[PDB]
């Protein structure tokens, strides 16, 4: 039955599409779950300041990350996988409608595409709002060592990271998998496009 | 076998229902398992008071924190899940009793939209009053210090939370998924409504 | 195959029967193992007596809490849901055998009532039985400050539980849920009696 | 293809040892994987003792638990379910040999008795063995108060347990659960020999 | 479909390979997650040595463990399970193309017995190695209290283990099963030499 | 359905690659999953060093591991498993497309070899560039002391590893395994490669 079901889902859309696909389970589903979630497990246990003050470990851990890389990785994940499923559930109604007019009716270049460039250069844009969201927030390296300068801790204090090579290490992965499919997904706008 | 019972369960509803369904899905459920329930893993562990009285903490934290955003969410999602689920009973059994009645004579606008319309407001009652109720007590922001004024720890004394950034963005994010929500119910009863 | 199964356990039932298996599963099974299972996470670590007694904690925390309401409901679900599998079975049997009798007969009020009333009559039992073991034990409210005067503490000494807020909410709400299943079972019961 | 299945290996057995199935699956595996593991949870972590002698704690723990009621009950669930399951296997191999012998030949009181009865026998023999170990290692029952006379701790020390009283409920519990078993299977044993 | 798979690789085999397939199963799979596997959960955690120098811990307990048993009987359960699935996918492969043999000529004591030989020596003699090299490194009982002697720790120190009795006991079941096993396979291959 | 599911994906392929598909299966997967992973659990937790500056730590433990064995381990077996998924869609596609054309033209050495060859090529290139890097890198050996010499710590502090005997054998045991699967990569090119 997976079997059957697999085909109902994939066969009909594009081969391009077909190794965006592989490129989105094999490459940022699977790497999310098994290895680089462990690697921020024990984020806010190993994180040391230097200092007696009560409490300044919380805010200038605040101050640090805004927000976590692998919460941030799961929204960009998310909101990347609406318009193909959004494509896919229109394409599926479509067919249903017509196989229907199809079987009534044994008895007796339109939307498509239009939904197809819309659902690519959606995910293209948002693509790219992510990744500029991204180099604006930490840029692409974690030092070992981190200025804290908030209240109520006195003047400077300095913190220091847990394992900050690692993570490096992943930031620049997922990257590199982030530049390739949005250099994939214009490749196949220009593949399809110019068949005209 | 998947995919029939899939038909099954959803081959006889409104379009809107079906964008509804996805936003349920993909948009609440989806992402309340993955990435927001690490968010308030360490709640009780990293929160830390200043003081040396034994025991100011754990009045001081179920003061600030009468119930966790978690299981609040949780709670949200059963309270609004329940008359979809009547509805779709109700409408398999009248639709088991009609194809029982076409089998045994075979061989020889009413309950249904009103009941629609019930589960419609029953639905947008619930959110607008998990939303009031939210805005009562917590407010949408969360600070990073927390005065508490209870016995028996002396006078006054400062907590620090934990987090306070990310916790902000998360109950932004669910504020703007319920009013996405409240709305689209409101435009699916204006659509289904004017057709008569 | 998962729906058909599902037809083959519950086809043949009352409506009334039907809402009170929906509310065993969607409000009591469903919560237990996804909210409220977390907010008893922290028992034993974060309770917290004042004094330097060592081993005071332990026999306090007993005393405190003779058994956690988890386990007690856990055991409430599962002494309410073995006559509903009994009759089940039996009717299950006497199905099997007359469709035995009816092949081997066409190649040529009662006892399912007794057991229906026996079934909702212990159910009922169970259910009013729980309850007032759980009002003799804790009542129905979680003080923050508990007193202890057992050995080998000094002459009185004070705890302090954590959270007892959230257990209160969450007390209150099974309790709720708990009394709408008794008047249920008993409108049930007339419902099916007065049709004689 | 589950309840085709299920009817596969439960179709052709008495209806006692159905009810000893139900008594086995729904009683035994079902309360030891829900509430009763939990309890064990914090074992090694909230035994105190009371000196300051390095690793007097271990030795005290290893001779007042010389094995844990958990995997105890565990193995006495095993040890007592090998039968049952040599013995389906041995009628499924004597049914498929004639049902064999019925397919080659349409196409032109003996061993399972015995076996039933070894079963059942070597069931009631391993309760009663486990029982007896049982009531000869530990009792029924778990003081708060344990007194430690080993190397290479001082004279005698005390120690105290962790939640001593719902422990003593759950195993007061599991022995009434195995005395209506060993029951059973007496009952079920005359049942079936006295139809001669 | 489950039934059927099942049909489909244990159809085809000996009795004694069929209770040794059970006692594969039952016995070695079946214990090792449920109940093993929690027994050496704390093993460095509660591992506790008698000085002040810093890092002694770690090197005593290196030195006392080289490999815990945990992952050692895993290597043993993997190690004696390659020859079984190595025999069924060669006869799997030969019944393949014995069947497109059959298949492609109805339109118009050898290789298996020498494999099935082969198998079961080299499961004795893995068997029989791992027993021997269980017994060199540890033993068959652990002391609760060990002397180590090693670099950079003074002269000699005393460190105390945790639950030496169960591990005992658990060695020993697991050494009674292995011996068992390392028996049954010497039946089952002069029960099938002699046939001869 | 599982079974013809397997019988869809594994039934045209080379007898070396059904080996080598054996022994990534259930040498590599199934060895990290199971026990390897849980070796390097405690790594952080148990990584003591020998001084009081704080955060010293957390730089030297960053010294000496740049990246974990199991991240790299998952690194390693995901780049090696890509091109056997990429030459089993092409020869899926390839199939389809000539199958619809029999089936069209019913109602009425090459490019596989090439990227057989490719795939084997690329496979063997990764492993053997993993290979070197992680002889680069580490050694194939974990000494109990290690030296660090890094800022902000003073001069050169002594740092002590956790359980560094079972690491060592582990990573000897997944470089035996690479080594074969090296070996066997090439066995089956030059035995597809002397038969023209």
């Amino acid at each position: 039955a997976l079997g059957k079901l697999l085909d109902k889902v994939q066969a009909y859309s594009t081969a391009g599409g077909k190794v965006w696909l592989s490129v989105l389970f094999i490459f940022r589903i699977l790497l999310l779950g098994t290895a680089v979630e462990s690697a921020w497990g024990d984020e806010q246990s190993a994180f040391r300041c230097n200092t007696q003050q009560p409490g300044c470990e919380n805010v200038c851990y605040d101050k640090s990350f805004p927000i976590s890389h692998v919460r941030f990785w799961v929204l960009q994940i998310i909101f990347v996988s609406v318009p193909t499923l959004l494509y896919l559930a229109h394409v599926f109604y479509v067919m249903r409608k017509e196989e229907k007019l199809n079987k009534k009716e044994e008895e007796l270049r339109g939307g498509l595409l239009r939904t197809y460039i819309i659902s690519i250069l959606f995910k293209s844009i948002f693509e790219v709002a992510f990744l500029l969201i991204q180099w604006y927030i930490y840029g692409f390296s974690l030092s070992a060592v981190y200025t804290c300068k908030r209240d109520p801790c006195p003047h400077q204090v300095d913190c220091f990271l847990s394992r900050p090579t690692e993570k490096t290490i992943f930031i620049i992965f997922m990257l590199v998998v982030s530049l390739v499919s949005l250099a994939l997904n214009i490749i196949e706008l220009f593949y399809v496009f110019f068949k005209g």
